[PDB]
């Protein structure tokens, strides 16, 4: 996990056709952001994992649905997999073949299960209309132990607030890549400032 | 088998107190063309208003159910669908048996995937307002988009415009629709249609 | 069991640092009808408060408990009563062996049904105010008229009216009440009181 503590961001790209992945790597890297998380909306997803395989990039399969998916994902080149919600199988494929799992939760009830399951890097999904920084606030003091990734409707405006927090792993989201390359770059450089 | 409901694109919610003119309601609501009324277990009186309602020509749906054998009872008393507030796994069970739509209420991407472990993929979203059912549903869109959300919970006129452009809704629900007389109804679902259009 | 938190209808929630004039602080509580605290268990600190507190005339709650390891520490220290987070079976299985009540805290109406499966009616609701806690609770107290919920979470002055109206309270929980010194604890308690009222 430490390449995402030590990018603090994780965008979040769910491919269409047409993107140019290569090129997006490379400048994520020279921006000093080591990891991307490319979601599972549709089957261009895992050829975008696997075009991607030997980018340098910390890969992660977002959207992960089931066990089968996640294995899946992994066979294209995720080293890292992400679930809306907390998925107990999918915890169990990941330990058994030694990647991380951050799965979504929201409530401390599923807090509390996920670290049950042994997990304390979750994402927190979907943030900006959960409440996100006054939630996570309130998990810093009762969950010290837990870093979250918090994701969903993040966008420039909300960062300052984030940046605050104590229990955070990375931000989320898609913000950072509207736009051509040119536009990336300065997204994030912006959001490293944010925060 | 919820076709009426989505194409009624609303589904209004009755907690019946004593003197509701139900026979007439139910008239207005065909009328009007919507085809399902979900009628509220928060009392005795509810099972009455459903085997009051059983042949008026609505899907009766049964709100606030808390258990199994309440399904049951609500289902012999006329209900065609069960509605409950949060997930409860052996009302699906009853539910399955029964061959009758359960749409459970979920709020969280955990619970969404719970419910779709049990076979259910119209779900109810409660308490929608409260918890910020338009970006909360909008963000399922894209990530559950197999799923069909119900949202019901101090849903408004006020609120009814951001909905409408919501591609994963089956309905929206509420008791704002039944407010006042049959005339009133009229006007409240009429306007309801509009401003999801 | 909790006669005393509903006579008292606020939790003040003390995170101890070192310091505190507990034995002041608890004296002045009873004398303005507040007779239960709770202690979080952050650190090590609050289970030597516990034991500090253990014979001062208040009901004493054990916060932020963790595991039912945790939950018999507490108790042993003197709390008399366990507040977690979220829902922890294990650890309603520990209460209920033990004769003692637990709050968990829930949010969401499927955790409502859970903790109610456990033969839990009493719950907090944590964490109130991100997660819109007045309006949440109001459409709880039709949907889970049986349930009284403890809010706690961000509460302040300026949403204590907003609760007083509810009719599912338990009490309204929080550290709000104990920032400053014994004359400030007294005002804001009596503050709280009036605004509740």
């Amino acid at each position: 996990l430490a390449v995402l503590a030590e990018s603090r961001l994780l965008p979040l790209l769910t491919v269409r056709g047409g993107e140019d992945l290569l090129g997006l790597a490379r400048v994520l890297e020279e921006e000093g952001v080591g990891a991307l998380e490319i979601t599972l909306r549709t089957e261009k997803g895992l050829e975008a994992l696997k075009a991607l395989r030997k980018s340098g990039l910390l890969l992660g399969a977002g959207t992960v649905r089931s066990p089968k998916e996640a294995e899946a994902a992994l066979e294209a080149g995720a080293a890292f997999l992400v679930s809306p919600g907390l998925l107990e199988e999918v915890a169990a494929l990941a330990q058994a073949r030694g990647v991380p799992y951050l799965p979504g939760v929201l409530t401390p009830t599923e807090v509390e299960r996920a670290l049950a399951l042994g997990l304390s890097a979750l994402k927190f999904f979907p943030a900006e209309p959960f409440q996100g920084v006054r939630v996570l606030r309130a998990y810093a003091e009762v969950f010290p132990e837990v870093r979250f990734l918090p994701t969903g409707g993040i966008k420039e405006e909300h960062l300052p607030h984030y940046a605050a927090l104590p229990n955070l792993l990375a931000v989320g989201g898609s913000w950072l890549l509207q736009g051509n390359l040119e536009a990336v770059r300065a997204k994030v450089r912006a959001a490293k400032a944010l925060l």
